[PDB]
């Protein structure tokens, strides 16, 4: 029994992926979600849509209640979460218009509530140390990639394909993301430092959303939308809000295609053991037990 | 017309740049500034002076209300902000006594209020994503450098001069700064890591002051005072409070000379377009309005 | 007169080093310590034991009241603190079972109270900028190392020895630690990034414990217990709670042996000048004065 939650970020404040059947305003032990949750179906698969920054985009990346958002989806019966993340490219072969199915990240966030467990009154009791070597649900990752293939969107795998075979616009089959706290964009100094470390893209919204999803025993995968080259290139042109929004509008049609096709693909498989494994991993990470 | 705000940090708790014409204690949407603001004139140019840590230096770098300080300067009508920052050198050619007109930074601060905008009652409403590729006002940067030339202080530009032209004490025409949260100084491990990343100096007070200045639509430039070699050199001697204060007292006369001349140079030019551009950049970065 | 406090972390919530002669529950100007402080003797040397995470390990690394723990030990009259820290290795020469007498660290923590001094009501008045070039008490470090020698445990000093002399299990005479906030473990991306920076181990509990100890004028030394290779090696296996606890159980007998000998060796020497130097360093770091 699968149900897919969808979290839309920058340039995707109103995903609008289906005819809305119902609307839930929920509360969690960790506070209220960013907005009301919109429910509907993709085929026979139940689906929930939630704007990360609220309908009017009034909530900045660092102030988003990631716990409430993830836990609200969990309470509504979601087994999977597909998320969108606008980003800047730190590499030549990743160009505006491309998408990246992330498989790795580096965390530079702070001051965000990043765990459901702890000793404070507003947390679940216990100490939870989750393994995060491969922080995403690999099965869900491959579904996003396969969804791109089915909708005739180019896929580039750096490990099996030459760079001359990278056909833009394309969905990159892997990549690492540095997550900064924001709300400001990076300096040129920080950009080149991130490049030197071999990172692929830079964003503000991936962490702790990906971490909390695993804590919730949910299968999570991110589709990163490349909207710019950050600021490591020429003055014409470095990243700004207008640039991010402009490119995202150009790419949003392919984003909806991939997501809708992904939800259908997830509902076409059995996830019994994977869900078992997701829950068992959480229990085995409790050190207080 | 222009009005230049001046913020003094470590070793500069009492700038004393002029005779006070007025004295102001203001409230701000983000709290109280570090201390009373001092109003006056440098020649015919209006100025406002504000110590970053208070006159008694009781407020540590991580607890300074950068929001209130910058916003207070904005409300009083400041168009520019000149700021001083004590720092340790991570490079051979930057030695104690030198100064750096920074052009870049890397942020390693945390737990500081770094933006005026958000969804909390403690902030203005909206979501602001400012560009920070070149985080300083370039025109104001060049004025600091020119001010040093006018006061017969050596100026070293690594991009146009050979290393032989690096004569100390000198003002470096460019440089990057890593801003650590403090209050402790860095370990040797951290020092060499910052050094390997290619950073020029390390400080505790630059960020988020520079970021907030741009958010407020102000032209901001920093002059960093190199007081030590951090701790990547010999045990005699590694950075400590006494070392920092000792060098800063030796360097404070050149600092005041540069600032006063810079204020005069600012008042000699027209800034209508730059100020317009600064303000328009704010509104164009409001994603909630877009 | 010396008094050695011992802070036990992961895999060492119950050090059990001596017969309980007394117990203190205290309230400190910065709040309550993690647990009751147990008092006794190692030979003729006064000793105090305090579990960093509480007896039931209910307090996560980021929520530990390091200020209260250190200050409570200071108020009992402790002159020294010996601490244990579970960690993952980032380098080939450091394998599970090895111990490391740390001499350096890189801080990547956030949201932790890392100083006793400030302008907030819950802090001591003043501005304290402590030198931290070599953050540990060197005399106390050498005692930990000598304690290992006394117990016929291999000691590997990479500065005076060859790579062929690195015989496992061994106590490394030096090492650098990156301290992450947790509670999650690192991603492979982060693991390789830390590795490329030349760091030896990764942990969650060293900072700000070491920093506050120096602020309090106490001699502090950490012995790190390598329980895994983090996640930069083979998929079978990467770090998890079960792996950490399993290896620590295999090492705990030797950890206790070293600590007991260390406490005795401390009490056998005169620390009058060192103690004065510890106090003087704090006073010289007050910028407000
Ligand atoms: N360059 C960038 N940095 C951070 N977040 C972004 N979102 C889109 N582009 C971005
Ligand atoms: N080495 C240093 N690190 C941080 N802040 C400083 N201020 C002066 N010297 C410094
Ligand atoms: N790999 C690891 N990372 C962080 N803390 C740890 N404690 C034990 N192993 C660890």
């Amino acid at each position: 029994k699968v149900k897919v939650g969808i979290i839309g970020g920058s340039g995707f404040d109103d995903p609008n992926l289906f005819k809305k059947v119902g609307v839930r305003q929920v509360t969690t032990p960790f506070g209220k979600p960013s907005d009301t949750l919109v429910e509907g179906f993709v085929g026979d698969v139940a689906c929930v849509v939630l704007p990360r920054h609220g309908k009017g985009h009034l909530i900045p990346p660092s102030e988003v209640n990631y716990r409430a958002n993830v836990w609200a989806l969990k309470d509504l019966g979601c087994t999977h979460i597909l998320a969108t993340n606008a980003c800047g490219s730190l590499q030549e072969d990743l160009v505006p218009g491309d998408f990246v199915v992330l498989n790795q990240f580096m965390d530079k966030t702070w001051g965000r509530e990043n765990t459901f467990y702890g000793s404070k009154p507003d947390s679940l009791k216990g100490v939870l140390h989750m393994p995060m070597a491969e922080p995403f649900c690999e099965r869900t990752r491959q579904i996003l990639i396969q969804a791109a293939r089915n909708k005739s969107i180019n896929v580039y795998d750096k490990k099996t394909m030459d760079k001359s075979a990278c056909i833009h616009p394309c969905v990159h089959a892997e990549g690492s993301a540095v997550t900064i706290n924001g709300p400001r964009f990076s300096t040129r100094c920080e950009s080149f430092i991130h490049k030197a470390m071999g990172l692929d893209i830079v964003n503000m919204t991936l962490v702790p959303e990906v971490s909390l999803a695993r804590e919730a025993g949910l299968s999570y995968a991110s589709i990163a939308i490349v909207t710019d080259f950050d600021c490591w290139k020429s003055e014409e042109e470095h990243v700004c809000v207008d640039m991010v929004l402009e490119q995202f509008r150009k790419s949003v049609v392919h984003v909806r295609e991939i997501l809708l096709e992904a939800v259908a693909l997830i509902g076409a498989e059995d996830w019994t053991k994977t869900i078992e494994a997701n829950k068992a991993l959480v229990m085995s990470s409790r050190q207080d037990l």
